[PDB]
């Protein structure tokens, strides 16, 4: 009768490669099928599953209740959207996926599943290479002579930003439905991203996308604290040869961490641990 809210944060950055990505997709579908069976047994509690693909940013995500007959299909659509190829897989943004997932743990789905165990599996093959900065800041959208005619993002979105609403200045799109923010000249400047507290807030992409700095790590750890701060136990699983115990030490609740995991062992690593 134990209720569960279980998230899966899945790295599809370009370091993964399509071979590992395809195995990961197959293994996760097996995990979800096993969990579906467990959730269908007599006396089973409510099991919500959240699945998010991430690279340069978190991409598509879905939340399902495993009692529903389209639950595995909705998870499958997210798996199918994952591109981990070397050339189009993307960068590695821990901070954004942590905040996206923290937002789910603030959601009505999670809060409504009372007395639940909140669990997250973080599945990655490498250190972060992007992060977010300037969160909640107020960028210039249109700079004119003087100040009185300047347009800031705050003049566009006000105090009531709605994620998915399109915002414009003189018919020019400034915030699109996916939350991409542009200046008046059409240059992309930032994104309206999950803040880890249930909201969507301006941020800019930072980092090189192909290397890791102390700042990248510090921002990743800060984002992680928003996720654990919701009362979530995180299990970090390091795939392959390029992620060490120490690279996952900050992102795992109990310090018991599997690294060097082969993609073909992923389902067992999750289900049998
Ligand atoms: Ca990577
Ligand atoms: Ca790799
Ligand atoms: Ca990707
Ligand atoms: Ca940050
Ligand atoms: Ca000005
Ligand atoms: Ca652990």
């Amino acid at each position: 009768g134990q209720n569960y809210n279980i998230a899966f944060m899945v790295d599809s950055s370009g370091s993964i490669g399509s071979s590992a990505m395809n195995t990961i997709k197959s293994q996760l579908a097996q995990v979800f099928s096993s969990l579906k069976a467990s959730a269908g047994t007599d006396g089973a509690g409510t099991v919500n599953i959240f699945l998010v693909d991430f690279d340069t940013l978190a991409n598509k995500s879905v939340s399902v209740n495993l009692k529903d007959s389209n639950a595995l299909s909705q998870l499958q659509a997210i798996l199918d959207s994952m591109d981990g190829s070397t050339n189009s897989g993307g960068g590695t943004n821990y901070e954004d996926v942590f905040k996206t997932t923290a937002n789910w743990f603030n959601s009505s789905t999670v809060q409504g599943n009372t007395n639940a165990k909140n669990l997250t599996y973080f599945i990655t093959d490498g250190q972060p290479t992007f992060y977010l900065e300037n969160e909640g800041s107020d960028p210039m959208i249109r700079d004119r002579s003087g100040t009185v005619n300047d347009v800031y993002l705050s003049n566009v979105i006000g105090t009531s930003y709605t994620y998915g609403q399109t915002y414009s200045v003189n018919g020019r799109t400034v915030v699109n439905g996916n939350g991409v923010v542009y200046d008046y000249n059409g240059n992309q400047i930032g994104y309206m991203r999950p803040d880890g507290a249930g909201r969507y807030v301006y941020a800019t992409l930072a980092g090189t996308g192909n290397s890791t700095s102390s700042t990248t790590i510090a921002n990743s750890v800060a984002g992680f604290g928003l996720l654990t701060g919701m009362g979530v136990t995180v299990e970090a699983i390091g795939l392959g040869a390029n992620i060490s115990y120490n690279d996952l030490k900050s992102y795992d609740s109990d310090g018991v961490i599997m690294t060097g995991v082969n993609a073909s062992d992923l389902a067992n690593a999750i289900l049998g641990t």
